[PDB]
């Protein structure tokens, strides 16, 4: 799907809400840059461990910057398809739907576009802003030039082959055990693969993601698959589905087996790291 | 309907056309002023007697602007309820909403929304340029202040009450006649009427209205209504409805009967003037 197909989807399928639909539109036009990543009706989690999903109605990835204007349909159905992002260290700005003028509105849509304007002031000046990229929506480029990889809207990547480039692929069904090396050189100590899990029951596994965030529960239904888990670090790259029904792997984080809680049965993995650095074989 | 409900529900209404809820939606946010009319997706007669309907899909009444962006389905249905306009002396400008980028389409709404800042410059300039008023929408003080009254956008009506007082209505179901004074003094000569006519069949009236604008035929259907054209010429404010099926009455234009063409059971109106003074009993 083209970028201006992108972009003309995003301002378009805004049409239930009507109040939404004027400010979102304004922004975007008003701001009128091209450079310039946004996202629309994203779920989201926020700051706290809250189990708690907010729709965020523009999201800039490239800023961590999303505009909130105050449902359960959207949220039960994204969560549905694991089309969550975690939003932390994330700006928030907010923008009431009630009891307010467009005079007034398109006044604090008119301060917001500055914002927008002006937190890309910084990331120029730092040398830190890196010009929209729709071409490479999901893939490694953008994490082998930052080095490292976060939960957030840029870590999601449309094959396996796309999260596996970033620790050390070079040829990936199922999982994949990182060389000794690579494994070392992110700085992660042990044994460790990135694992493409179903985040529900599919076929022989009953699977599940905590409200939180920050626990994978894993359960076998057929039994001449319960294993002894041998690695360290999982490194997880889940299944979810895009607003058209296509597959990305969004990455949930570095998970590690919490042994107690554990059975043969039923393993369950904590959240040990929420980013992680990637591997280029340098210096 | 309010003024913003009116402005949210246009912008967002067009979201079957990707491309044309783009330009419109840009342009209109783009140009971020609160004092311009605006219509979408209104269709339209324009410049030689064609009988061929044009969707305009942004047409702002206090200037003769439209622009169109190169549909059977609102064409037919419009004239089905007579929610045409006649855009005469109105100019067009065009956009190409196939074979073009958009870094180049937003430069043409560039270029356009300059057309719709400059040419309020001059309606500025010359002091005949009047702040969008948008709770007379549907009046007469318009006309009142103008003076006189063209076919248009502008020339449009909720209730009989509201065109009748253009011609001295002081105090008004099915036509009225203006007293002898007020037809001279608007510089008709003669007995004059303004008729609110449906232009279909409905209960003993097969009516119609000629591809061209220009006709008007009426057929009884009930006979002990046939009847003799006393009236030298009737003032027309045709039945019509909304995107949103209420009535109003269209300015379709000053006729008289064609008398040779005309009979006892089918009468046969032609357009004789497309404006019409109106009437303030002043100097």
């Amino acid at each position: 799907m083209s970028k201006t197909d992108y972009i003309l989807r995003a301002l378009s399928k805004i049409s239930h809400k009507r109040w939404e639909h004027y400010i979102i539109n304004r922004v975007v036009h008003t701001l009128d840059d091209p450079d310039i990543e946004f996202v629309c009706q994203q779920c989201i989690r926020k700051e706290g461990h809250l189990g708690k999903i907010y729709l965020a109605d523009l999201l800039f990835p490239q800023l961590n910057l999303y505009l909130e204007i105050d449902n359960d349909a959207r949220k039960a159905d994204a969560v549905r398809r694991l089309d969550i992002v975690e939003a932390t260290g994330f700006q928030e700005e907010r923008i009431p739907a009630s009891n307010i003028t467009l005079s007034e509105v398109n006044k604090l849509v008119d301060e917001f576009v500055r914002l927008v304007k002006d937190k890309k002031e910084e990331l120029e000046n730092q040398g830190l802003f890196f010009r929209w990229d729709y071409d490479e929506r999901y893939s490694a480029k953008k994490h082998i030039n930052t080095g490292y990889m976060a939960v957030g809207p840029n870590s999601v990547f449309r094959y396996h082959r796309d999260a596996l480039q970033c620790f050390g692929y070079r040829r990936q069904s199922g999982g994949w055990a990182l060389p000794a090396e690579v494994a070392q050189s992110i700085g992660l100590t042990g044994r460790v693969m990135v694992w493409f899990p179903r985040l529900y029951e599919a076929g022989e596994w009953k699977n599940a993601l905590s409200a939180d965030g920050n626990k994978i529960t894993e359960q076998s239904l057929n039994a001449t698959r319960n294993y002894q888990e041998t690695w360290d670090y999982r490194i997880v790259m889940a299944h979810s589905r895009d607003e058209l029904n296509r597959t990305l792997y969004r990455f949930l984080g570095v998970f590690a087996i919490d042994v107690d809680k554990s059975s043969d049965e039923v393993k369950v993995f904590s959240r040990v790291y929420s980013r992680v650095n990637v591997y280029r074989s340098q210096n």
